[PDB]
């Protein structure tokens, strides 16, 4: 009966993928081929029993011999498919715990579990996980699918049970891209029970046993999970197979779990269970619960989604912390996101409120008192509305109920809403399609469901019946920003069109990041811990005095990631026209390599690609954000499958990601983390991202024509040799004193363009892969040398441009020496050519300066390099086009520079250098130069005529 | 050569003609072999092969293809003739610098990719590459152009 029992789940697995062939028609394929059913079960047997190990060589080709041979003797079309499905189920198990016997496992209360590769399995529809995990029971049927060894996402209590690998396998993609910023990669695991109790028409008694009945599950479930899956033992440091356990994989022992419909009060369950087990998580099992971090007291998401709306406005040239601004908002002062994000300027004006159970109407709200009265509500354990003081409700506003027939609007009402004239009542649900629609400046979300589709989504298509009769579309809204603490609070496509309408809104996984964020901080952070408590450093007690006195500073570390996150989704949102022929092919290349789908991601069609190409505009801020989201994924598959995280000059940034106190204190258990290869790449491709841009390493590998590991060392070196990031905060921390975001965003891209010249200059003159440790100690420091020091030698046209744009920054506020750094980027570039000049020459740098850029004065080739810049990027040959003349330049200035140095004496200064190498030259160099003052004269700067100009220089030339 | 003297033209006549602009490289080859002091012929040898190796005759003819209606244009086809003419040169240059004089062109050329950087294999990359996509315009050309130039030190 056991081994029927295996069959019976194999079968329920199938059910699951999607099998056309039923379950009565199922058996009875294994019932008319008893032989080869005997075959499949000794096929079975031969790869999971440890005692096979114990009886010589397995009995492997024996039973797959068998197993094979009856196969080919089907002629029936049905059974020849069931049997091969069967055969690929067999094949694609990984672990089993059938033969665990010890009492406190799942296999003693008869629940079986498998972990399948499910991308070797023919009937699974797509995507296939790296990993899934199937728990059967004649009470619980659960499933639990993994993109890969480190992995994170929530446990869904499904009521599908027909398909809930349906279920999960639709969620697994948004979970992941919500895991873009963090450690893990998206895993989602979902329960059913098959045996619910019988009812007892006390609707008390029954609820508590329904909900007792999902506890015993939720608790059958994940010791199913763990039967299999492999311990980490911190005695030795090594991963251990569970014993009677035969595994067919390597090792896995990363498994932590999120709360979800069904599993908001189950983390403290699951962190007791994963106890049982002896796992070495503890309580990071469980985001949360009881040991870890109260989410509402930090309100991490509502700052989190906060930086967002800050960037917003400051984009709208507002600021929320010190001007009056209103907001419309979902939910109550009794929730973690609606209370916790509402208290964060003493200037919000809150005009319209709806929730679940009230509305709120203040037509005229003050600032300082709305303020308190909202402090008021929020300190309270649990409130509504109707707990607001009637008598700090402005006039003709109120507190009315959602169950009302009809709810009376006054003049303020309606006149701070802008609706129709003639309104003098409404009903509830129209009360909220208005409040869904208004003329407000912040739209603040902190409910969940879908309340704005697309106008083109169906009702149906969404999957949100209960505000179905209230939603709204996306272009309808008349909300100037809109604000999502909570989830799926906006469809992907009412997001585009949103954006599409002039309002400004980012992906809910960008603005609600924040509380997973923390919950992956949390649990890095009780390893890590954990890890010291076992080498005897920290005292079990004060385990959790540490946890609690680092609340605060993970916290900000938490915002820090959110606000880095915000000021590039604002920059990207600036440079969107431009680069949307790059973005366009960046698409593309996830779709063929990555197996991306272009409807699923909400990435446009290549159709309308180019439908906004012919309306000059770039991709919108949701889908910014969205392919920003999928370039982290990838960087960090990158990343990950090279030996980068291993590398010390990538390894120097582990210690910053934990708080100062475990800074100073843990250093060697810092060095020596179960995830520092993972934690090193996600730091790493969120600082990459961050700072050098969404096309950096996809124009890096276009152009140079690397893999991303070499992009990812080019980064790393010129961010350490220029001091790449400094500058971003100096950048970031004049437009956060009240520069408008115009002048620090066209800093920062002057500053990209500048990295991505010295990255492409260190990619291409240096040999490859690049030893980052080494070109960091030969360039960095004479970089910071050379770098104070611009005005020196800048001459004519070179001077006066640098002044101009200096002058131009420092004039909307920018202090006066990052306006200059700032104002040379391009000269700073120049300074990478002047170093490895100076080091052929062995002469010092101050004079190959010097020299260098009084020969950039005495033939203008400031003009020329921005003409080049000003040559097409329609496409790759044209970009290819002007990189090729633009280097051009570069190079034939490097060859000329090596002339004129080849002249003269230390001692003479550039202009003397200059006049006395032309001193030297040729009829080839007076004619060259004198066709170059024509070419200037002419102002023509097509491709031909710059061409032609750079030839003139590059004649100049003997080793030509 | 084949062609002309299939119409009557003698055959030692045929290839002299047909040959011209490999006779314009000779040039070039002289003034190498002076600069180095050394014999012209293994000069012409080494030249001749990397002519062959990249394919450079197709670049020269793809180059001639430019239009010559105005005169900035004309200034342009030169331009980038010149160029790789000149960049013929300094890799020559480079080529001469390695190995012996008994080695052949093949030889000096296997070497001295043998004793490249990263900086040439991915320029020849892409300069098969440019020669796979068959476009012939200013930019294409001026690219490959940049990639054979970026294979020297001396740029």
């Amino acid at each position: 009966w056991q081994q029927v029992v295996v069959l019976r789940a194999y079968a329920k697995y199938l059910r699951q993928a999607g099998f056309p062939y039923s379950q009565s028609h199922i058996e009875s394929v294994l019932n008319e081929n008893p032989h080869t059913t005997r075959s499949l079960i000794d096929l079975f047997e031969a790869l999971f029993d440890p005692s096979q190990e114990t009886d010589g060589r397995r009995d492997a080709q024996g039973a797959a011999a068998a197993v094979a041979a009856d196969i080919d003797a089907l002629v029936s079309l049905d059974t020849d498919r069931v049997l091969r499905a069967f055969a690929n189920l067999i094949e694609a198990t990984l672990r089993t715990n059938y033969f665990v016997a010890r009492p406190d496992s799942a296999r003693a209360r008869n629940v079986l579990a498998f972990k399948l590769n499910p991308l070797v399995i023919k009937e699974l529809p797509l995507p296939r996980p790296k990993f899934e995990i199937f728990v059967y029971s004649p009470r619980v049927e659960g499933v639990h699918l993994r993109f890969g060894f480190v992995a994170r996402g929530g446990l869904r209590w499904s009521d599908r049970r027909e398909d809930f690998r349906t279920e999960i396998l639709g969620l697994v993609k948004a979970q992941a891209v919500k895991n873009a910023v963090i450690v893990p990669v998206g895993a989602k695991g979902g329960f059913v029970v098959k045996r619910p109790p019988t009812l007892t028409g006390d609707a008390a008694a029954d609820r508590e046993a329904t909900r007792a009945e999902g506890v015993e599950c939720y608790r059958l479930f994940i010791s199913g999970l763990l039967d299999v899956t492999d311990n980490v033992d911190k005695a030795t440091g090594a991963v251990v197979t569970p014993p009677e356990v035969v595994r067919r994989d390597g090792e896995d022992a990363y498994l932590v779990v999120a709360a979800d419909k069904g599993t908001a009060t189950f983390s403290d369950i699951a962190n007791e269970v994963a106890k049982s087990y002896g796992f070495w998580l503890g309580d990071a099992f469980a985001s949360g619960g009881s040991i870890g971090y109260d989410h509402k007291a930090m309100g991490i998401t509502a700052k989190g989604a906060w930086e967002s709306v800050k960037r917003h406005f400051r984009e709208m040239g507002v600021d929320t912390q010190t001007q009056d601004f209103t907001v419309v908002g979902i939910g109550d002062m009794s929730g973690d996101v609606f209370g916790n994000g509402m208290l964060l300027s003493k200037h919000i004006r809150l005009v319209a409120a709806f929730d679940h159970r009230d509305i709120f109407l203040d037509p005229n709200p003050d600032a300082g008192r709305s303020w308190d009265e909202r402090k008021r509500l929020f300190d309270l354990p649990r409130s509504s509305w109707a707990d607001y003081d009637k008598s700090l409700i402005s006039e003709g506003g109120g507190v009315y109920s959602r169950q009302q027939k009809s709810i009376p609007i006054s003049p303020q009402v309606r006149t701070a809403l802008g609706l129709d004239a003639d309104v003098e009542e409404l009903t509830p649900p129209a009360l909220i399609k208005a409040i869904l629609k208004a003329p407000v400046d912040l739209l603040w979300n902190g409910g969940i469901g879908t309340y704005i589709k697309a106008e083109t989504e169906a009702d149906a298509d969404v999957g949100d019946r209960a505000n179905d009769q209230i939603r709204v579309c996306g272009n309808q809204v008349r909300a100037k920003v809109i604000g999502e603490g909570g989830n799926l609070g906006v469809t992907a496509l009412g997001r585009i069109e949103f954006d599409l309408a002039g309002g400004r809104i980012n992906t809910d996984a960008l603005d609600n990041s924040a509380g997973v964020d923390c919950s992956d901080h949390e649990v890095n952070i009780k390893i890590l811990i954990d890890s010291a408590v076992t080498a005897g450093k920290v005292t079990p007690e004060e385990r959790t005095e540490l946890l609690l006195s680092m609340t605060d500073e993970v916290g900000e570390l938490v915002l820090a990631d959110n606000r880095d996150q915000n000021d590039l989704m604002g920059t990207s949102r600036a440079n969107a026209a431009s680069l949307l022929s790059v973005h366009a092919r960046m698409i593309k290349d996830l779709v063929d390599n990555r197996g991306l789908n272009r409807e699923l991601e909400a990435l446009p069609s290549e159709k309308e690609i180019r439908r906004r190409a012919d309306a000059g505009i770039g991709l919108t801020s949701p889908e910014l954000a969205t392919l920003m989201a999928h370039v982290k994924l990838a960087l960090k598959d990158d990343v990950l499958a090279s030996d980068l995280p291993d590398q010390e000059v990538f390894a120097s940034r582990l210690p910053y990601y934990f708080p100062t106190r475990l800074r100073e204190e843990l250093h060697g258990e810092i060095r020596s983390h179960q995830l520092r290869r993972e934690i090193i790449t996600t730091m790493l491709v969120n600082d990459l991202v961050d700072t050098a841009g969404i096309s950096y390493a996809y124009r890096i590998t276009e152009d140079v024509g690397v893999g991303p590991v070499d992009a990812v060392r080019s980064y790393v070196a010129i961010n350490a040799i220029f001091g790449i990031g400094d500058v971003w905060r100096r950048i970031r921390a004049a437009g956060d004193a009240g520069v408008p975001t115009s002048v620090t965003d066209r800093m920062t891209l002057d500053l990209r363009r500048l990295v991505d010249r010295a990255g492409r200059w260190l990619l291409n003159y240096r040999p490859q892969p690049l030893a980052v440790g080494a070109e960091i100690n030969r360039f960095g420091a004479k970089v910071a040398a050379l770098t104070p020091r611009m005005s020196e030698w800048l001459r004519g046209d070179d001077k006066a441009i640098v002044s101009k744009e200096a002058g131009d920054f420092a004039s909307h506020g920018v202090p006066e020496d990052l306006a200059y750094h700032i104002a040379t980027g391009l000269y700073q570039y120049s300074l990478l050519d002047v170093i490895d000049i100076a080091d052929i020459v062995d002469r010092e740098p101050d004079e190959v300066a010097d020299t260098y850029f009084a020969l950039m004065d005495h033939l203008g080739a400031d003009a020329l390099l921005t003409a080049v810049s000003r040559l097409s990027r329609d496409d790759r040959w044209h970009s290819l086009a002007r990189l090729a003349i633009r280097d051009d330049i570069y190079g034939s200035l490097r060859a000329l520079c090596f002339d004129v140095l080849a002249v003269g004496e230390p001692d003479e200064n550039g202009e003397e250098k200059i006049a006395e190498w032309e001193t030297t030259n040729s009829s080839r160099v007076t004619r060259a130069r004198r066709t170059l003052t024509e070419i200037y004269k002419d102002g023509e700067q097509d491709l031909a005529t710059l061409s032609v100009a750079a030839r003139q220089i590059r004649s100049m030339t003997r080793t030509s």
